[PDB]
């Protein structure tokens, strides 16, 4: 069924392309792909508000949260609808990412076309952080990469 | 109103902002912004298919057309969703656009969020060509530069 593709490009050597599969209207979405140039470990990986990179990675606003809820980790009842966890880069720099995700979708309400996929300069703490900044970011630091999320087949 | 923003960028100079606007689901959107990089004179200017930069805008698929029509200008009745028509680069090699169309929209079943918009080599004969190609492309040849359409505030 749908297909999704983004190209993640940033102002430093992080760069990667991850696709997006649904087989089933509002099943799972398989997320994957490579993303190269990172520093080996954790990362900060979610879908941001907007598809907007006028400004580069900062226009992409927050991260989709259209049920206004805490920050969270993928696996939590309370999430962002954009909380994808962390994708982790091996010793090379590469992150081999593989995702399936149940509340991000690629139609209706947490439809994520169009929106900006974001990778992060460090590990999301996944709203475990107890500091105000963790149930909104995960502190996950700087965004060192995004594209805009687009229909693809 | 629904808005959305589309950053154009090629491996040429060629790059632009483009935005949209439509503030009722079924009333027209207005497109506007600039592209500059462009040599004097008319450029052919589309949403394709995919907003798949994977290949740059080679991947993008040919023009959007969910009804199945045959290439022409943006008001002509026999046209793909995607015909944007002409824009109009002046002698800076910057093009001032400003269009308002009822053809495609930000929302629904067919809308082009998540697609790519595409500014072109040549003129766009909006399929009045007198050849295959004319009722395919325009013959508005290469794709100079383009970007994913995203959601934007
Ligand atoms: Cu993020
Ligand atoms: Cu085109
Ligand atoms: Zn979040
Ligand atoms: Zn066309």
């Amino acid at each position: 069924a749908t297909k999704a593709v983004c190209v993640l490009k940033g102002d430093g050597p992080v760069q990667g392309i991850i696709n997006f599969e649904q087989k089933e209207s509002n099943g799972p979405v398989k997320v994957w792909g490579s993303i190269k140039g990172l520093t080996e470990g954790l990362h900060g990986f979610h879908v941001h508000e907007f598809g907007d990179n006028t400004a580069g990675c900062t226009s992409a606003g927050p991260h989709f949260n259209p049920l206004s809820r805490k920050h969270g980790g993928p696996k939590d009842e309370e999430r962002h609808v954009g909380d994808l966890g962390n994708v982790t880069a091996d010793k090379d720099g590469v992150a081999d990412v593989s995702i399936e995700d149940s509340v991000i979708s690629l139609s209706g309400d947490h439809c994520i076309i169009g929106r900006t996929l974001v990778v992060h300069e460090k590990a999301d703490d996944l709203g475990k952080g107890g500091n105000e900044e963790s149930t909104k970011t995960g502190n996950a630091g700087s965004r060192l990469a995004c594209g805009v999320i687009g229909i693809a087949q």
